[PDB]
This record gives structure tokens, C-alpha cells and sequence, in this order.
């Protein structure tokens, strides 16, 4: 496991714009497109993305790409930011994972919220972090994609996604 095969189990595939479990328009292996509610707005938010006039629709290999752009984008956000970057270098590489996945679903500004689950993860206080990442919109409005994410950090292992 890495974390492409981890994102792409939690997000699926589509290769027609969908709409995310907030409403937002999707793309591909949950490729935010825009949180405007106009379908034009996401063509046109795609097409600027693809490079070409795609009415709606890409190819698994756009998709790919695409994926593969985002999540360089969560690594660099999170080693550019001076709060996440300490806590994601005392981590190990699957619990690494799990800091990405994060990042992905829900971005800088909404992992801002967890700075007490980050103090308890940096400090290798798993249950205790699990717990506290638990007491959240994203785990009651998610719990099956959180119990996952949650259970790679309580344990460093894969085995919520085997
Ligand atoms: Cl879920």
C-alpha cells in the first residue's frame, strides 16, 4: 500500500463531474472542481484543468494525471506549513498516509481545527489522538472514510484498508 492506492480506495473513480458528499462539483479520483452551485463553472473550472474542451468528461489517463497533481499539492502544502510540517516529520511512513489523506479531503484550513489531535500525535499519544480526532464534524459527517484514516494512525498499520 502507498498512498495512491489508499486515496484512490477512499475516493473512488468517476470520469463525469459528480457531486462530492458536500454537494461540490467533482471530478476523476475527487478532483474538486468548484464550490460555486453552476454546472458552467465546473465545465469551465475542468476544461482550464485539462487543457482542452472536455464538456464534462475526461479520460482515466486525465484523471490520473490529475490525481497525481493533488497529491503532490497535499505534500507540499503540508511541508510549507509551519505548524504541519513537525508534527508530519516525526511520523512514520504510513502514519505519514494518513496526515496526506487528511490534507486531501479536507486542506490546510480544515485541519487547522485539529491542533490538539496534532500535539497528541506528535507526542506518539495514539489512543488519546484517536479520541480526540473522533470528536469531529469530519468524523460525523464521514465516519466511515475517518474510522479508516483514524485507525492508520491509532495503529501504523494498513490494516483498516486490507
Ligand atoms: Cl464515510
Amino acid at each position: 500500500m502507498n498512498i495512491f492506492e489508499m486515496l484512490r480506495i477512499d475516493e473512488g473513480l468517476r470520469l463525469k463531474i459528480y457531486k462530492d458528499t458536500e454537494g461540490y462539483y467533482t471530478i476523476g479520483i475527487g478532483h474538486l472542481l468548484t464550490k460555486s452551485p453552476s454546472l458552467n463553472a465546473a465545465k469551465s473550472e475542468l476544461d482550464k484543468a485539462i487543457g482542452r474542451n472536455c464538456n464534462g468528461v475526461i479520460t482515466k489517463d486525465e484523471a490520473e494525471k490529475l490525481f497525481n497533481q493533488d497529491v503532490d499539492a497535499a505534500v507540499r502544502g503540508i511541508l510549507r506549513n509551519a505548524k504541519l510540517k513537525p508534527v508530519y516529520d516525526s511520523l512514520d511512513a504510513v502514519r505519514r498516509c494518513a496526515a496526506i489523506n487528511m490534507v486531501f479531503q479536507m486542506g490546510e484550513t480544515g485541519v487547522a481545527g485539529f491542533t490538539n489531535s496534532l500535539r497528541m500525535l506528535q507526542q506518539k499519544r495514539w489512543d488519546e489522538a484517536a479520541v480526540n480526532l473522533a470528536k469531529s464534524r469530519w468524523y460525523n459527517q464521514t465516519p466511515n472514510r475517518a474510522k479508516r484514516v483514524i485507525t492508520t494512525f491509532r495503529t501504523g498499520t494498513w490494516d483498516a484498508y486490507k
